[PDB]
């Protein structure tokens, strides 16, 4: 698995709009929130979740990775698995994506697998 | 169990104003203490224990994005489970609340569980 | 035991104006000096000790804590347990204060026990 | 091994402009792309895998500075080890190159081997 | 072992001004330079390896530390223990010092042992 197989999904030129943290399963997890830095199209919604599918090791990574983007407003290609989580109300709160990456986009492309 | 189980409580629209470390019965612990942004209301207190009680492996994470929340004092959604720790003295200076989740707020919605 | 125990010991209204990284005896270990923010007083010194002592399991959190307040210059309350450590060396260069809490606070009341 | 052995290669004056973090066959990895500081020449990618090639260990600590040199923008070494990484669309991407160091740079000279 | 010990070495009011970050015989390490604050003397360079001495307990603490004191700019003691690398190429380039504490300065005093 990679997060850059052309299976997975990718949205370029996002901004990471909305931060939450909590617990599910014994498993600590986040989510986050983004959207086109323009404006245009509709929210994208993907969790990690730390205990849980391939993903799993990625967690404190992308947690961290997550938080400093947040924090900074900058424009990011974030790359997501669709159709993981399964809990109803879970997915019905956020998504059924699972994060599994986040690429800085400085420049005329972003920096990561397209 | 989860974050947003129904049987848990939130409180909207709240800034993060105290924190505080310490130890208690062999675990670090922290708790924090919030308040509507509007003013209106009383302060939640709530507090995560290090290998206590079944929130036990969020402790890190929560602590992690509590200090973050504090330092930006952004209104947060702040999400506990009622009648968690049960020693007095420590319930009587905070509260029993286990906290269980925090969510960034826009003006009009929290990302995170409702209802 | 508890942070809050009347057995330890606590001073409002202090900000950390130094901060010290070491080691002994295998052990990391860090101290604190803190004064009145108002200029009273004498100032406080407090170590932790990553291997030692009935507060071990909190090195870290503690060593965090004082970081982010020793950055931030704002007013704590600090709690210790005195006549803790004992290299006669170590006490004279710093105290046999352990630290046990840290707690924000405010113009009259600080966010922990007392 | 060292990141001073003269089998790797090194650049200075550069400034990390990009981060990405993803995963790849359950392995946390990170890229980085730095340019010239002054404008001229051609960018270096260099991405660490948390448990692959001889490097592994030191993948934290890098991630780490990574970040810390990311968020100044301050002129730095990079130290690379070049035809590292094999999967193609990943070097395509990316590069083959492993990060294998990082140094601080003054106007003169930078803190490193070289 | 104490930082504190006489037979280690101190260098008091010096500014952290390069630090370098790298991988050696499976560890990953650090260095730092510092200079004094006032501009006069000659610089010391100490470095801290994982895993590696008798100080591998405190590598993290020390390089957070490093880290922090390194952003700030201010004036800050280094506590050395001398002939600790053997590596000839390694201590040629950095040096063979062990860096075994930190401690704030203020315009009076340190706050360490002396």
């Amino acid at each position: 698995e990679w997060t850059g197989d052309k299976t997975n999904a990718y949205y370029s030129d996002e901004v990471i709009s909305e931060l939450h943290v909590g617990q599910i399963d014994t498993s600590p997890y986040f989510c986050i929130k983004t959207v086109k830095a323009n404006g245009s199209g509709t929210p994208v919604v993907a969790c990690a979740v730390s205990k849980q599918s391939i993903w799993a090791p990625s967690f404190k990574e992308l947690l961290d990775q997550a938080r400093y983007f947040y924090s900074t407003g900058q424009s990011v290609r974030i790359h997501v698995q669709k159709n993981i989580w399964t809990y109803p109300l879970f997915v019905n709160t956020f998504s059924a994506n699972a994060l599994v990456g986040l690429s800085s986009c400085s420049a005329t492309q972003c920096f990561g697998p397209k």
